């Protein structure tokens, strides 16, 4: 009806392997293999332990 159960999101990338990170730019919880060995170089990953406001993204260069 409106409840119901719910797992945790997966990497899409990744089919089998448990999200480390999570994205901010689009805003969506992947891992950091995709981040440092990824596309989601020019996004904001944070700390998914806290994720407190701020960014924390200094190590890496971001792509077109
Ligand atoms: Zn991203
Ligand atoms: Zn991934």
């Amino acid at each position: 009806g409106s409840s119901g159960s719910s797992g945790h999101p997966m990497c899409k990338e990744h089919e089998d392997e448990k999200i480390n990170i999570y994205c901010l730019t689009c805003e969506v919880p992947t891992c950091s293999m995709c981040k440092v060995f990824g596309i989601h170089k020019a996004c904001e990953v944070a700390p998914l332990q806290s994720v407190f406001q701020g960014q924390k993204t200094e190590s890496g260069p971001s792509s077109g």
